[PDB]
């Protein structure tokens, strides 16, 4: 049973980096089981969402919730959307190996990578 948390952008980073303000506080955010080999495309994409969504959730997994350099891992949600399998459907990054037991979306977006790759889509151009 995953929890949406509320959120506020602070700075979009990259493919699957952004900075938010989670719980009165500012953190950086890898979003799970996202890898990004198009890193520019990519870096646009989630950009895009971020910034023009109205509203960003905090999806924490049954997992480690934060990776070694401190970063929060998620799934982040942009007005009610996934940006994790957005990019992988759009075919902008592939998906990671599990960590640390953050394996509750693993096989959503493992269909949406293989319809990607079936629509030769970007990295699988």
């Amino acid at each position: 049973k995953l929890h949406k948390e509320p959120a506020t952008l602070i700075k979009a980073i990259d493919g699957n980096t952004v900075k938010l303000m989670y719980k009165g506080q500012p953190m950086v955010f890898r979003l799970l089981l996202v890898d990004i080999p198009y890193g520019p495309e990519a870096a646009a994409f989630t950009k895009k969402m971020v910034e023009n969504a109205k509203k960003i959730e905090v999806q924490f997994d049954k997992g480690q919730r934060t990776d070694k350099y401190g970063r929060g891992l998620a799934y982040i949600y942009a007005d009610g959307k996934m940006v994790n399998e957005a990019l992988v459907r759009q075919g902008l990054a592939k998906v990671a190996y599990v960590y640390k037991g953050n394996n509750t979306h693993e096989q959503h977006l493992r269909k949406a990578e293989a319809q990607a790759k079936k629509e030769k889509l970007n990295i699988w151009s």
